[PDB]
């Protein structure tokens, strides 16, 4: 059985929880707390182990953006740290590809990221690669057929529709058909042929909205929306369905998850987290 790990998060200051949830019994699991609070940070796994990456320490004796990479093992139930990136990157998105972390833009205080770097577990060693072409925070990262695509965030001054991908081999970004909504802070992930972008802020609003980019059509399409509107959410997949997970509405720190059944176009309420929390990390992998 696979659970859905959830790590950090933000309600009031940054947060260490760690909690792991069953879609096969509803159960949820308290397990070992990052060693570091962090929200804005995002979740992955490589070799069966979950990473935290990047993020931001919002605490009232002080904030401070975080370059760390911690690895947890769920069968020891620790975490350890790993090399950390060239830089802080709150608001940061991650993916592997060929079993390697690609930590994509984020924030450093006023500095919005367009860098780009590389981890590789065998060596513990970060490298940069080619920058985006645009500076990204708050950027859904997904990977589709071994290729990595950035979508959205904010860029210091607007909230972006575009996104783009990155080819290894050719360590080049090349844009892509923009999405037909703008959204910082959605949740993006892959599910068969498409990259779907959940939720956002668009500038004036958080969103329920959601779309899908065909890789073989080059369009996005708007699918189901969401039951709730929510920014700052994390998302993952899960035998083939999305996952949602809380969020900011304008109004309320969201327990909230969802989950989408891409057969019948719909989304449906799963459970809900064990508090309200924004600003999430997110990934599956074995029970502990
Ligand atoms: C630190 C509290 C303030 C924060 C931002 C305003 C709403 C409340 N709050 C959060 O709950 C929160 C906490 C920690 C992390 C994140 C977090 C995570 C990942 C991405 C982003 N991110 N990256 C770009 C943008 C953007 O503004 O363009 C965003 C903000 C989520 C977007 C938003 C703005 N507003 C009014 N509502 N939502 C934010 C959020
Ligand atoms: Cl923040």
């Amino acid at each position: 059985g696979r659970l859905i790990y959830t790590a950090g998060g933000y309600f009031r200051q940054s947060l260490s929880y760690l909690e792991a949830y069953n879609p096969s019994n509803g159960s949820w699991l308290r397990l070992a707390d990052l060693q570091v609070p962090r929200s804005g940070l995002a979740g992955c796994v490589v070799g069966g182990l979950l990473y935290a990456v990047g993020g931001r320490n919002n605490s009232p004796d002080g904030n401070t953006d975080s370059s760390a990479l911690d690895c947890y093992n769920p069968m020891t139930n620790q975490w350890s740290p790993c090399a950390s990136m060239s830089v802080p990157r709150n608001r940061i998105g991650v993916g592997v590809i060929d079993g390697h972390i690609y930590a994509v833009g984020g924030s450093h205080g006023c500095i919005h990221h367009s860098s780009v770097e590389r981890y590789e577990p065998e060596r513990d060693e970060w490298h940069l690669v080619a920058p985006m072409l645009t500076r990204r925070i708050g950027v859904g990262v997904a990977v589709l057929n071994r290729l990595l695509y950035a979508v959205g965030g904010f860029d210091g001054t607007n909230r972006l529709n575009s996104a783009e991908c990155y080819y290894p081999e050719r360590n080049e970004w090349r844009m892509i058909t923009p999405m037909n909504t703008i959204r910082s802070g959605a949740g993006v992930c892959v599910l068969h042929n498409c990259i779907y972008a959940a939720g956002g802020y668009d500038g004036q609003d958080q969103l329920n909205s959601v779309e899908r980019y065909d890789v073989e059509t080059e369009t996005w399409t708007f699918v189901a929306p969401m039951r709730h509107h929510r920014s700052a959410l994390g998302i993952t997949v899960h035998q083939g369905k999305i996952y949602v997970l809380g969020g900011y509405d304008g109004h309320t720190f969201l327990d909230s998850v969802e989950c989408y059944d891409p057969d019948s176009d719909t989304w449906s309420e799963v459970t809900r987290m064990t508090s309200g929390r924004s600003g999430v990390g997110v990934a599956v992998t074995m029970e502990p």
